[PDB]
C-alpha cells in the first residue's frame, strides 16, 4: 500500500512517525536512465516505463565521489561523507509528503553542496520529513553526478558536453513538473533551496532559461553562481579534461577517442586522478565543475547578471558568520582543529599564497594591507581572524551580496540573512565559529528532535528559520506579517538591509561587510 | 637714544605704542656680511665691527624672490608678497623687546615659510610686537636667502655647497646666542617657531647638530623636515644646478667655472629661470631647496629620525584642517577661487597626475580607491573634498604626525594641535576652509588689534594660542596648569592624543587621520 502512479510506473513509500504525526516518504525514486557505459559523461537520458511497483522505501546509491579522510573518526568531517553505497547508478530522488495527503502543496527542492566533487541527498542533515511535518510542505531531494563523471567537459561534444550534473538536477526538476501533482503538490509553486555548491547550482538554474518553467522561487544558502569558485571557463574546463586523460593514458588524436578510452577505465581510476588535473590547487579549487557549455549556460554569470538575463522572481540569499574558517584547516599553514591556530604575520602571507597562487606578489601585499587595520593592535588571534575573513569575504559573502544586489537592481524582491549562531552540537573547535554548512541542521529542523539534545533556544531558532524558509516558498515573503514579529525587510541596492539569525533576537542591519566587499569588487580586479 | 651695544656695534631702536603699552623694536639689524658678488651662493660670512650707531628703525630689504602674480589685487595671495625692496643685501634680523627691559626673558625666533622660494620676516602677519607686549617674550625675526641664491647646490663645493638658507638662519641663531643677553634675553631659553617651509626649517635645525646649542625648544606649524617636499636628494639638487646653468648658458667643463658664470648674471636672470629646472613641476615642487649637503644635513630626515639622531627636547607640532586646498587653485584642473570648484571623477584623476607625475598609472588608481569611500554617495563636492584631503594628508598632515610620533618614541614630550577655525578675515572663498598659513595671524595676536575687526571669539582664540605658544617656550609645557582650563596632554606614540583649536572650545582627540595616514605610510611606498 501507499502507492502513487507516476508517468513511468507505480511507486511504494512508507509512513514515518514524526513528532506524533505521520509523513509519507518515497526514497530512491529513479528519474533518469542509469548513466552507465555508453551513457557515461553524457546528459541524463529520460526514463521509460517500468512494469510492477518500484519499492521506494530505501535511500538510493550515492554518486561516485572521493571521501574526506583527513580526520578519521571525526564527526565534524565524516558527517558530510556518503551514507549509502557508491555507484554510477545514482540518478534517484526522494519525496516527503505531509500526512494526510495535501492538495496544491508548496514544494521545496533541495540541492546539496560539496564543491561539485562530493555530496548526497541521503545525509541525515538533509532529511525533509521534519519540514514536511512542521511546515506542511513537500520536500524533494535529488542526487546528481559530481566530479569528472558529472562535469567532464568537451564543449560542443555530446559525448561529454559539460554541466552534466546541472542537467541531472534539471531532469529531476522535470520529473517534479510531471509527477508532483500525483503526490499532492503544485508544480507552479516550487522553490529551489541549496547550500554551498548547491546554492551555486540553484542560482545557475536562475541563469539557465531551460530551467525557468521548472521552479518558482530560489533560496541561496552560503553560495551563488557568481562566486569565484562556481563557474570555470570553457578552455579551463577543457584543459582539465585533457590532463585527466593524460594522467590515465587516454591522450588521443581525436575528441571522441578520448571519451571512448575514459569510458573503459574503472570509475575509481577516474576518482583517483581528479585531484591532479589542476596545477596549483587551492583548498577551494573545483577539480571538475560547471562551465560555459553553450547549452545550460551560455555565458559567465557576471555577464548574464549585468545584462539582466535571469529568471525574474523573488530570492532568499544569505551567508554564515565564519564562512572561511573550514577551508583554513584543509591546507593553510599553521591551522588545525586541535589548537587555537594562532598564526604569525608570515604564516598569514603564506596563507594568501595558498588561496591566491595566480595573484602577483604585489597583489597579496594589497590583501595584507586592507585586512591588517587592527582594532586592538595586540590581539594574538589578529592574523588568524584576518585570514578567515579573507576567505569568507572573497569566496562567499561578497559574491552572495552582489547576486542579491543585482536582483534588486532589476526590480526583484530579495531577502538577505546573516546566520550567526554557533551550534551547541558543532563538533569543530570553538575558534572556527559559525562555520560553512552548519545552518543546514537548523533549516531542516534537526533541533526539533529532542533526542539530539539541542538547547531550547536552538529549537526556537530552528522553528523560526523553517517558518521563514517555508513561508517564502509558499508566498514569496519570509515573514509572518501580523503577529508583531520581526519583519524581514526587502534587500535593496541602496540601503542594503539584511536580517540576523541567532538565539537572541532577529535584528535588521545594513550594508553587510560593505567596506571589505568594496575592496574585492572595485580594487582587486585591477590586481 | 634706545641704544644697545652688540658684539659688532651699537644699534638704535624705537618705542612702539602697543595696546596702551610700549615695545622696543630693533628692525633690520645686520647679522652677516652681504652675500654679494664674490660671496654669492656661499655660506654666510660672519660680520666685523661697524663704527657709529646702526639705526635699526626700518624693516630691511627682502631677499631676491619671484612674486605671486596669479591674482592681481587679491589680498589673499598678495599678503604673502614682500613689503620691502628686493635685494641680495638681505641678511638682517629684527628684535622685539617688552618694555620695561626684562631680565632673562624667554626668546621666540620666527622662521617664515614660502616653499623655500619666497618669504620675508617683515610681513605684517609676522610682527612680534603683540607677542612681546602680551606674553612678555622677546621675538626675533630673520631673513634668509631663498631660491637658487639660497639653495643652489654643488655638494662638497664651498662656492655653492647647498643649504645656504639654512646656514643663514643658523648664523642669525648664532647672533642671538652672542647678543640677546644685551637685549634682556636668556640664550639658554630660545624656542624656534615657524610655518610651512619655516616649520621644515625648524625641524631641520632639530636634525642639524651644529644648531643644537643655539636653541632650546621647537614649534612646528604645518610643516616638518620629513615632509615629501622638504628635503630633496643631493643628485636631484645637483641636476637642478646644471639645468639652471644650461638655461642661462653657463654650462661649463668645470664646477667652479659654472659658479663663476652664474655669479656674473643679474639676480633677476636667475629668478626668471628657476621655474624651468624641474621636468614635471607640481604646485608643491621646490625648485631650489634643502638637500643632503653633508654639512648642515648628513642624511635624509627619515633616516636620521629612525636612528634617533636629533635634538632631544620638547616640541609643539600641528596642522590646519584644510592644508591642501590652497595648492589645488594653483594648477589643479577644475579649481578656482571664484566658484565652488565642483570637479568630476576624471578631473580628480587629472589632479592626481598633477601632484603625482612619477607615480605609476597603477598607483593613482590606488589613491583613487582609498579616497572614494563616500559617506554620502551623492554629495556633489565629494571629489573636490577628496583631492583636497589627498594633498593635505600626504604633503603635510601625515608627515607632521610621524615627526611627533618619532619624537615621542624616543622619550620626548610632544604636543599636537589641530587648528580648525576659518578666519572671518580670510579673503579666499569659503570652500577652501581653514587654509594653509591662516593660523599665523592668530599666533602673532593680530585679532587683538580691535581696528582690524575680528570677532570677540577670535580675540579669545588668539589670546589662548599666544598663551599656549609662549608658555611652551618659557616652560616646555603649553598649559596653564591650575586655572581649570583644558589641559593639553602629551602626544604619545600609542594613544596619539591631540588638541583642537577653534572659537568653540578646545577638545582632546586621538589618532588624527589615522586611517588615511596608514595608507601613505604602509602602502604608498610599495607604489
Ligand atoms: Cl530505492
Ligand atoms: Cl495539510
Ligand atoms: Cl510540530
Ligand atoms: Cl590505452
Ligand atoms: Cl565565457
Ligand atoms: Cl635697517
Ligand atoms: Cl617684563
Ligand atoms: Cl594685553
Ligand atoms: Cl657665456
Ligand atoms: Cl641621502
Amino acid at each position: 500500500d501507499i502507492i502513487i502512479t507516476t508517468k513511468n510506473g507505480k511507486v511504494r513509500g512508507m509512513n514515518l512517525t514524526v513528532f506524533g504525526g505521520t509523513v509519507t516518504a518515497f526514497l530512491g525514486i529513479p528519474y533518469a536512465q542509469p548513466p552507465l557505459g555508453r551513457l557515461r559523461f553524457k546528459k541524463p537520458q529520460p526514463l521509460t516505463k517500468w512494469s510492477g511497483i518500484w519499492n521506494a522505501t530505501k535511500y538510493a546509491n550515492s554518486c561516485m565521489q572521493n571521501i574526506d579522510t583527513s580526520f578519521p573518526g571525526f564527526h565534524g568531517s565524516e558527517m558530510w561523507n556518503p551514507n549509502t553505497d557508491l555507484s554510477e547508478d545514482c540518478l534517484y530522488l526522494n519525496v516527503w509528503i505531509p500526512a494526510p495527503k495535501p492538495k496544491n502543496a508548496t514544494v521545496m527542492v533541495w540541492i546539496y553542496g560539496g564543491g561539485f566533487q562530493t555530496g548526497t541527498s541521503s545525509l541525515p542533515v538533509y532529511d525533509g520529513k521534519f519540514l514536511a511535518r512542521v511546515e506542511r510542505v513537500i520536500v524533494v531531494s535529488m542526487n546528481y553526478r559530481v566530479g569528472a563523471l558529472g562535469f567532464l567537459a568537451l564543449p560542443g561534444n555530446p559525448e561529454a558536453p559539460g554541466n552534466m550534473g546541472l542537467f541531472d538536477q534539471q531532469l529531476a526538476l522535470k520529473w517534479v513538473q510531471d509527477n508532483i501533482a500525483a503526490f499532492g503538490g503544485d508544480p507552479n509553486r516550487v522553490t529551489l533551496f541549496g547550500e554551498s555548491a548547491g546554492a551555486a547550482s540553484v542560482s545557475l538554474h536562475l541563469l539557465s532559461p531551460g530551467s525557468h518553467p521548472l521552479f518558482t522561487r530560489a533560496i541561496l544558502q552560503s553560495g551563488s553562481a557568481n562566486a569565484p569558485w562556481a563557474v570555470m571557463s570553457p578552455e579551463e574546463a577543457r584543459n582539465r579534461t585533457l590532463n585527466l586523460a593524460k594522467l590515465l593514458g587516454c591522450s588521443r588524436e581525436n575528441e571522441t577517442e578520448i571519451i571512448k578510452c575514459l569510458r573503459n577505465k574503472d570509475p575509481q581510476e577516474i576518482l583517483d586522478n581528479e585531484a591532479f588535473v589542476v596545477p596549483y590547487s587551492t583548498p577551494l579549487s573545483v577539480n571538475f565543475g560547471p562551465t560555459v557549455d553553450g547549452d545550460f549556460l551560455t555565458d559567465m554569470p557576471d555577464t548574464l547578471l549585468e545584462l539582466g538575463q535571469f529568471k525574474k522572481t523573488q530570492i532568499l540569499v544569505g551567508v554564515n558568520k565564519d564562512e572561511g574558517t573550514a577551508f583554513l584547516v584543509y591546507g593553510a599553514p599553521g591551522f588545525s582543529k586541535d589548537n587555537d591556530s594562532i598564526i604569525t604575520r608570515k604564516e598569514f602571507q603564506e596563507g594568501l599564497k595558498v588561496f591566491f597562487p595566480n595573484v602577483s606578489e604585489f597583489g597579496k601585499e594589497s590583501i595584507l594591507f586592507h585586512y591588517t587595520d587592527w582594532e586592538d593592535e595586540d590581539r594574538p588571534e589578529n592574523y588568524r581572524d584576518a585570514l578567515a575573513e579573507v576567505v569568507g569575504d572573497y569566496f562567499f559573502i561578497c559574491p552572495a551580496l552582489e547576486f542579491a544586489k543585482k536582483y534588486a537592481e532589476h526590480g526583484n524582491n530579495a531577502y538577505f540573512y546573516y546566520f550567526e549562531h554557533r551550534s551547541s552540537k558543532l563538533p569543530w573547535p570553538e575558534w572556527m565559529g559559525v562555520m560553512h554548512g552548519y545552518e543546514i541542521e537548523f533549516v531542516f529542523g534537526l533541533p526539533l528532535e529532542r533526542r539530539l539534545n539541542y538547547t531550547k533556544e536552538e529549537e526556537i531558532l530552528s522553528r523560526e528559520i523553517m517558518r521563514r524558509w517555508a513561508n517564502f516558498a509558499k508566498y514569496g515573503n519570509p515573514n509572518e506579517t501580523q503577529n508583531n514579529s520581526t519583519q524581514w525587510p526587502v534587500f535593496k541596492p541602496t540601503e542594503q538591509k539584511y536580517l540576523t539569525l541567532n538565539t537572541e533576537s532577529s535584528r535588521i542591519m545594513t550594508k553587510l561587510r560593505a567596506q571589505h566587499c568594496r575592496f574585492w569588487n572595485s580594487f582587486f580586479p585591477k590586481v
